RNA sequence: UUCACAUUGCCCAAGUCUU
RNA sequence: CAAUGUGA
């Protein structure tokens, strides 16, 4: 229960495409290249800090040693050919503007092992190989850019991005090593990120404040001020030797003191400085505990910091409009990065004799028959997906809910939402609940206004127990306000009642796209059956019980040290497959392992049994968001778990389980070759185009698969990875599986970028996360308790 | 909080050392 | 999901 299974076969299904990747080839030799160990002392050097050790090191001692070494920034070093050493250690002394350097070998990277495993001569790819070689290729960008994960950022020449703040934006690109059916493949894709701009502090201090200029005013700084400047530049670095702000002080320079003394003085006396802005405070720098100050003029921030808070509104919205980028535009920015760039030219990748092709690879893709959508009533209809996109008009639910009682709350303000205004909001969605199939019969039996956060649960208690059979509340919301989490608490876990929130706008002024997407969610929340995959265009697998498992995730934001992680797993409970129920529980911190995964899978079993009187004889389980570097750990804890679940509950209950993980967020990026086949204003591959050649991987069952239209930007394709499967697919069933699915998501007439039950496993996470705002052994059972549904929400798809 | 797509935030990675 | 855009 450990290694994935081979690709049975290559797709045959679609017409080809003709599609470019950000992958460029790599010519490598044949080789034997060696591997060092080091060590440096100290080691709770910052990585770079190392780089530079080495770095003298190797010409310092370049005569009888080293006489172009690659160094991974810790402990491993690499040569093209062998030093004088043996396994001997050799002690070296480095001097930088004191440190000791063990240098003892290790072992042998065969580079004719890594065409082997490339080839289908042998098994394995050698993880060692592959790592030796992504050190080579990162050598040089190490030193002269800044690294941020795989990536590499610096200031654009002659170009500069401000963000307001004190910041800027910095242009990137990701870089990484992967092996390929066909060959090894170099990554590379740009990206900008925010950086700090390495402006003197005073002028770092004019932009957070929103000064013209310094000397508006010649006042010390009112405190409002003074600590919304402590916010900004507390733990960056400044330099006069660097340094790291731990502190703003209270008082000016001209009176801030310290036993040796006005801060002002010291630099009068001992330093021959008279300070032009001595209103201004100093910043305390080093130890928290220890005295030292500097005053802001000395002071420069230091480049390369990395912008780690959130940007503001504004800053978003500028950091947007400056990387938003059409797919050819983007196309063409990576091209003209890698012509740029001369991985060629650079010396490391030369001392390995490795070549890198400057354009694109080619590669075939095929794009997939979208599935037909069956509708219900009395027309039937079928609707027919053109590039990834259907629409509703002359249709009508599967199963269209009839809506006899409900009830109106709107804690918008009654000056700005009219009772005209909730009046004719009432007379569309009726008309448009009609043309849907979802009848609403009649008036609302409750409408009232209301205020606070603090009415929600005494109007929802007295609407339970009022109204018999009350289906449903529709809740107008004035914009973002604390009552929509406090609506869900008491609806989702406290009293179990459906409710739909709507913002005020979107009832002000309606539209009948707008309404046909309410009714969408509505229907679905009341039990309903918007559409079904066309039965008999459904791979084989249906002819048999199956349930489709997804799977997600939700780690805490950046910087966030206690927050839990929600996992969440949804399960079909029909053979449509539309209706879904959901299992949701917090986890430790940034723990990607679904840790009660057992429990969850067994309760969705337990109720696909109760839904479909069947037992799955197969569990396809799709979960979003491992990396390769998590595969084996996340499979071996969550397959056991699956199994678990089986045989706890009855016999030998052993459906065959499928595995497999959805990435949406990686840096494959497919373009299409001709022009003619680019679709729409943002000019992406078309719905439903798939990739299992060429750039996917040389032994195991992978492949990428765009299953949306691409309205804005560059389309990301989703690339799954089967981990295990019992069931054998072959690649075209389970390729045309996996996209059908995307097209049974109930939120929208659309195809979807991953499949629904992976999608809805997210918004049940994100759904827990509202009700755990502002509350996140003792600790954990009150947050277990905060995302605990209802008894009556359990088996509804409260998450629409 | 009508909805999708796109950027960032999420496991891995990255990150952390005389006033 | 939140912020920000493109769209229906
Ligand atoms: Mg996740
Ligand atoms: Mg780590
Ligand atoms: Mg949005």
């Amino acid at each position: 229960a450990f290694k994935p299974p081979p690709r049975p076969d290559f797709g045959t299904s679609g017409r080809t495409i003709k599609l470019q990747a950000n992958f460029f080839e790599m010519d490598i030799p044949k080789i034997d290249i060696y591997h060092y160990e080091l060590d440096i002392k100290p080691e709770k050097c910052p990585r770079r800090v190392n780089r530079e050790i080495v770095e003298h090191m190797v010409q310092h001692f370049k005569t009888q040693i080293f006489g172009k070494p690659v160094f991974d920034g810790r402990k491993n070093l690499y040569t093209a050919m062998p030093l004088p050493i043996g396994r001997d250690k050799v002690e070296l002394e480095v001097t930088l503007p004191i440190f000791k350097v063990s240098i003892k070998w290790v072992s042998c990277v065969s580079l004719q092992a890594l065409h082997d495993a490339l080839s289908g001569r042998l098994p394995s790819v050698p993880f060692e190989t592959i790592q030796a070689l992504d050190v080579v290729m990162r050598h040089l960008p190490s030193m002269r850019y800044t690294p941020v994960g795989r990536s590499f950022f610096t200031a654009s020449e002659g170009c500069s991005n401000p963000l307001g703040g004190g910041r800027e934006v910095w242009f990137g690109f990701h870089q990484s090593v992967r092996p390929s059916l066909w060959k090894m493949m170099l990554n590379i894709d740009v990206s900008a990120t925010a950086f700090y701009k390495a402006q003197p502090v005073i002028e770092f201090v004019c932009e957070v404040l929103d000064f013209k200029s310094i000397e508006e005013q010649q006042k010390p700084l009112t405190d409002s001020q003074r600590v919304k400047f402590t916010k900004e530049i507390k733990g960056l670095k400044v330099e006069i030797r660097k340094y790291r702000v731990c502190n703003v002080t209270r008082r000016p320079a001209s009176h801030q003191t310290f036993p040796l003394c006005t801060v002002a003085q010291y630099f009068k006396d001992r330093h021959k400085l008279v300070l032009r802005y001595p209103h201004l405070p100093c910043l305390q720098v080093g130890q928290e505990q220890k005295h030292t100050y500097l005053p802001l003029e000395v002071c420069n921030i230091v480049a390369g910091q990395r912008c780690i808070k959130k940007l503001t509104d504004n800053q978003t919205s500028t950091m947007i409009r400056a990387t938003a980028r059409s797919a050819p535009d983007r196309q063409e920015e990576i091209s003209k990065l890698m012509r740029s760039a001369d991985f060629n030219t650079d010396p490391y990748v030369r001392e390995f004799g490795i070549m890198v092709k400057d354009e694109m690879t080619d590669v075939t893709g095929r794009v997939l028959q979208p599935p037909s959508i069956l509708y219900g009533g009395r027309n039937k209809a079928i609707a027919t997906p053109v590039q990834g996109v259907w629409d509703m008009r002359n249709k009508q639910f599967h199963t269209g809910i009839e809506i006899k009682v409900w009830a109106i709350a709107c804690f918008a303000p009654q000056r700005q939402c009219t009772e005209v205004h909730l009046k004719s909001f009432t007379e569309q969605l009726r008309k448009i609940s009609r043309d849907t199939g979802m009848p609403i019969q009649g008036q609302p039996c409750f409408c009232k206004y209301a205020q606070g956060a603090d009415s929600v649960e005494p109007m929802f208690r007295h609407l339970k127990n009022t109204y018999a059979g009350l289906q449903l509340v529709v809740v107008i919301l004035p914009g973002k306000t604390p009552v929509y989490a406090e609506v869900k608490r008491v609806g989702d876990t406290v009293l179990g009642m459906a409710t739909q929130c709507v913002q005020m706008k979107n009832v002000q002024r309606t539209t009948p796209q707008t309404l046909s997407n309410l009714c969408l969610k509505i229907n679905v929340k009341l039990g309903g059956v918007n559409n079904i995959l066309l039965p008999q265009g459904r791979p084989p697998v249906f002819q048999q019980p199956v349930i489709f498992l997804g799977a997600d995730v939700t780690h805490p934001p950046a910087g966030d040290g206690k927050k839990p992680s929600i996992a969440a797993v949804v399960g079909s409970m029909d053979a449509h497959p539309n209706r879904y129920c959901a299992t949701v529980r917090v986890q430790q911190h940034r723990q990607e392992i679904i840790q009660d995964l057992a429990a969850m899978v067994r309760e969705l079993l337990i109720q696909f049994y109760k839904s479909t009187r069947f037992k799955p004889t197969r569990i396809i389980f799709y979960r979003d968001g491992v990396s390769e570097g998590q595969f084996q750990q996340v499979l071996h804890h969550e397959l056991l778990a699956i199994r678990e679940a089986c045989i706890k509950l009855e016999k030998d209950y052993q459906p065959g389980i499928t595995f497999i993980v959805v990435q949406k967020r990686h840096h494959t990026r497919l373009f299409c070759t001709d022009k003619n086949e680019r679709v729409g204003k943002s000019g992406n591959i078309p719905a439903g185009t798939t990739v299992d050649t060429k750039i996917t991987h040389p032994t195991e069952f992978d492949f990428y698969l765009c299953s949306h239209a691409g309205i804005q930007g560059t389309s990301r394709p989703s690339h799954y990875h089967v981990l295990w499967d019992d069931n054998r697919f072959s690649s075209d069933e389970l390729q045309i599986l996996t996209y059908q699915l995307c097209h049974t998501y109930v939120r929208c007439t659309r195809s979807v970028s991953i499949p629904a039950p992976a999608y809805y496993a997210h918004l049940v996470a994100f759904r827990a996360r509202y009700h755990l705002v502002d509350k996140e052994g003792r600790d954990h059972q009150a947050l277990a308790k905060a995302v605990q549904v209802h008894q009556d929400t359990l088996r509804t798809m409260y998450f629409a």
